[PDB]
């Protein structure tokens, strides 16, 4: 299995949901920017996992459900079995890691994409080892209901170039935002 990731979109006051959808108006290409980013492996044959919270699954329009070319993880303690679209059920972060290590998955999954919601990308973001996280910074408050946790820039480095991801302020609907790629090893 390959490199370990977190994607998120989030508010200037750290907003990153609102009654189970985004807090801001439809952005086509930060959609893109998601899929292409989640989709694109590096590796002959593979494709990447997307491990999710429950809630996160159900916001995903039904149409676009399973994300597709992606092997989709839900976690959930209280589901008994993937719901309808998804590939596999985990009751725990490190359970979902695990099963990656699995004959099933080790030689099927390239990179692993942790996409929320906040329950999750907290876990992933205190968990010693290598991890990057690519934020989009939408540059503007949003009224949220759900939030991202706090990054540690002392072990979280922003990174001054990454190949693919565009470095200037993209605007769409009126609202402004731009791309960051943070990487940390502990
Ligand atoms: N802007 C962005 O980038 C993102 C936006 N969002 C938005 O965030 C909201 C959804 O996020 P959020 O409310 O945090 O919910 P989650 O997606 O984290 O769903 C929470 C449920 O998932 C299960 N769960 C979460 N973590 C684990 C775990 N480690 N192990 C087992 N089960 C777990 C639980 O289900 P159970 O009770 O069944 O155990 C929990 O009730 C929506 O508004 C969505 O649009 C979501 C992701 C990204
Ligand atoms: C769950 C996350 S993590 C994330 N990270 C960034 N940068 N932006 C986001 O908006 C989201 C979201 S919310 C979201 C909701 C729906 C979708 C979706 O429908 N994606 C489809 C369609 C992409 C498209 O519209 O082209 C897919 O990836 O195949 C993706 C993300």
């Amino acid at each position: 299995v390959g490199s370990l990731n977190c994607i998120v979109a989030v508010s200037q006051n750290m907003g990153i949901g609102k009654n189970g959808d985004l807090p801001w108006p439809p952005l086509r290409n930060e959609f893109r920017y998601f899929k292409r980013m989640t989709t694109t492996s590096s590796v002959e044959g593979k494709q990447n996992l997307v491990i999710m919270g429950k809630k996160t699954w159900f916001s995903i329009p039904e149409k676009n459900r399973p994300l597709k070319g992606r092997i989709n993880l839900v976690l959930s303690r209280e589901l008994k079995e993937p719901p309808q679209g998804a590939h596999f059920l985990s009751r725990s972060l490190d359970d979902a890691l695990k099963l990656t290590e699995q004959p099933e998955l080790a030689n099927k999954v390239d990179m692993v994409w942790i996409v929320g919601g906040s329950s999750v990308y907290k876990e992933a973001m205190n968990h010693p080892g290598h991890l990057k996280l690519f934020v989009t910074r939408i540059m503007q408050d949003f009224e949220s209901d759900t939030f991202f946790p706090e990054i540690d820039l002392e072990k979280y480095k922003l990174l001054p170039e990454y190949p693919g991801v565009l470095s200037d302020v993209q605007e769409e609907k009126g609202i402004k935002y731009k791309f960051e790629v943070y990487e940390k090893n502990d």
